[PDB]
């Protein structure tokens, strides 16, 4: 099967944590997703970061919910990017929040996408992206 | 003259930018600081995709990547994946007394000599600034 990594907030704040549940579960319809722990409610640095690392360069995409400002999340980014990894990213305009410049920025529109989106949706979209352009 | 690229929450939230200057500043002793921005519109900046290009080729001319890390921040985190990723020198810097616990991506991609991330107080950044340049000389 194909491998996710999905990213979300964790000490960058945890408010959107059941949301972070939802795109992990629906996620795993198109592939193991190594990190579905960011949304685990009751939640070695180094260790952390070393078995992280090692999930990123296994994933075939990488899906991050960028609407809370994260360091661990724009990192996870960031080495993706160096990894030229398939990114999607998803921001919620609702939150009154702007999407960092950087963010918005990478994106390419291909390869690297960024989409604005409100909750209810957000499985809808996910099911979209893998019909254009499966997981093998 | 060797090149300095600093990284600072903006979009993040902007409550430490009176730090950021200070940092800035005592930077420039060291060599050409190429990220005043943080310190200081956005399609008069050139429009998102500029801003990421620019700072991204600042980012492989610079000899050190000095971060304050204490305000969580997608581009600070970013500029420290992209950074690691080109094998940069990289200090991060963290204040403890903010009451918040430092991601374990950025305390966790330490390694203590290439990768360093320092805990202190507001009072004190210049002077571990000097420390730390006075004990390994920037090379360009
Ligand atoms: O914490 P942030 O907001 O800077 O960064 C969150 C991002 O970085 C990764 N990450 C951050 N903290 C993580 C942890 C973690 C967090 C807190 C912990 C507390 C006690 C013990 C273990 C812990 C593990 N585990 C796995 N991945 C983590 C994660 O994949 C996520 O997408
Ligand atoms: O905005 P964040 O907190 O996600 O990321 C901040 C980091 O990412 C870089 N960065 C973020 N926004 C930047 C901008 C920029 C320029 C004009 C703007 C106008 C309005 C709002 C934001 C703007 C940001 N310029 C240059 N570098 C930027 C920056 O070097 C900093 O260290
Ligand atoms: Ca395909």
């Amino acid at each position: 099967r194909p491998a996710l990594y999905f990213c979300g907030s964790i000490r960058g704040g945890r408010e959107d944590r059941t949301l972070y549940e939802r795109i992990v579960s629906r996620l795993r319809r198109f592939g193991t997703v190594l990190t579905e722990h960011v949304a685990a409610a009751e939640l070695g640095d180094r260790l952390i970061h070393e078995q992280d690392l090692e999930w990123l360069q296994q994933a075939d995409v990488v899906v991050a919910e960028v609407t809370q400002p994260s360091l661990g999340v724009g990192y996870e980014l960031g080495r993706a990017v160096a990894f030229n990894k398939r990114i999607l990213c998803l921001f919620r305009p609702q939150s009154g929040r702007v999407l960092s410049a950087m963010i918005r920025g990478a994106a390419d529109g291909s390869r690297f996408q960024v989409w604005d989106y409100e909750e209810g949706e957000v499985e809808a979209l996910l099911d979209r992206y893998f019909e254009a352009d499966p997981l093998e």
